[PDB]
Parts: structure tokens; sequence; C-alpha cells
């Protein structure tokens, strides 16, 4: 199962919304059946004059593992949307592994606003992709989305109903590492 090959950024976002503070991933949709782990997640994204770098965490609930990334890559002329590469960090930003350029990550923002956002995630691995991943995000963890972003989630064709909540899932968040 490939991540999808029609989706495309909202036209008009503006990227400041985007670019702007920490996000939570307060709910997710894995097309992918086949796996078990559902996981939190907080990133803090940064934008200069074209050029993306974000610092990453994600915490395995089922696991309770925890690991950290730098992502880097070039925003797309065409919209709100970036591929990223991406190194394995420990909570102190250390670098622990350099990036792997066979692996990937391609980001397309399908809204935001001052409160929330919508976007997919194409995760790449070598040859494999880990199937469409759409994340929900809010500044504010376990806040609900606004209707703008919630209608977004329909407008992609998706049913809220379907995504887990992040907020009862005894995420352990590290609020150290994605501030500024
Ligand atoms: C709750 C939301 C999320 C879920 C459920 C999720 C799920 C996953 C899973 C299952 C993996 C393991 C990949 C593997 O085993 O090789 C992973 C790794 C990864 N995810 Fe996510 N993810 C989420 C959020 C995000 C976000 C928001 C981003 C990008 C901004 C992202 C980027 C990555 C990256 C770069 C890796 C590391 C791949 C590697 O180690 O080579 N993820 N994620």
């Amino acid at each position: 199962m490939d991540c999808s090959t029609n989706i495309s950024p909202k036209q008009g976002l503006d990227k400041a919304k985007y670019f702007s503070g920490k996000w939570y991933v307060t709910h997710f949709l894995d097309k992918d059946p086949q796996v078990t782990d559902q996981y939190c997640s907080s990133f803090t994204p940064r934008e200069s004059d074209g050029t993306v770098k974000e610092a990453l965490y994600h915490y395995n609930a089922n696991k309770k593992t925890s690991f950290y990334n730098i992502g880097e890559g070039k925003l797309e002329s065409s919209g709100l949307q970036y591929t990223a590469k991406y190194k394995t960090v420990d909570k102190k930003k250390a670098v622990l592994k350099e990036a792997d350029e066979k692996n990937s990550y391609t980001l397309t923002v399908l809204e935001a606003d001052d409160s929330s956002a919508l976007v997919h995630i194409c995760l790449r691995e070598g040859s494999k992709d880990l199937g469409d991943l759409y994340t929900v995000l809010t500044h504010q963890k376990d806040a609900e989305p606004s209707a703008k972003v919630k209608s977004a989630v329909t407008q992609a064709g998706l049913q809220l109903s379907q995504f887990v909540g992040t907020k009862d899932l005894g995420c352990q968040y590290d609020d150290q590492f994605t501030s500024l």
C-alpha cells in the first residue's frame, strides 16, 4: 500500500499560520491496517526563505518508547508542501544518525489556521512507503481542532470518526524539545 498520488496542498494557505509554534497531533489516520502501534507526535516547524527545518518527536503509546528527529527540505513552488530528509537526534538534539538519503517524508498542508491544521505525510524508507498518514494538529495538546480544520478533513474525503484520538492514549511528551 503506497501513498496516494492525488494529494495536493491547499492554495492560498498562509504559511505563517503553519510555520508557527509547536504542533501536537490530536487525531491521526493511517490508511495501512497492518499497523498495531499507536503514536503521539509533536513537532515545531520553521521556515526561512523557502527552507523548512523542523524538530520532531514521536511516542509509541504501545511500546512506551520515543524518538526524535530533525527534518529539513525546501518548500515547493506550487503550494504549502515539502519533502524532507531527516536525521535522528537525542532529546538534547545531538545527532545520533545523519540523514539516510534514501529516506524522506513529504508533508502536504491541507488546511491551517491560528489554532489548528490538517496535514498529509508520506514517509518513504528506500523502496517502501509507510502509506498515507493524515494528522489533525493543534497548538494546545488535547484541544479540539477548529471547525475549518474539521471541514478540511471531510473535504479530504475522510471521516473524523475514523481517526485515532491521541488525547486518550496516555502519551508522554517532551515539551522541552518542541519549545522554540
Ligand atoms: C500521530 C501521528 C504519527 C504517527 C501515527 C506516526 C507513525 C510513525 C511510525 C509507525 C513510524 C515508524 C517508521 C518505521 O518503523 O520505520 C514513524 C516514523 C517516522 N515519522 Fe511518523 N507518525 C506520526 C507523526 C509524524 C509527523 C507529524 C511526521 C513529520 C512531521 C512524521 C515523520 C516521521 C519520520 C521522519 C519517522 C522516522 C523514520 C525513520 O526512522 O527512518 N511522523 N512514524
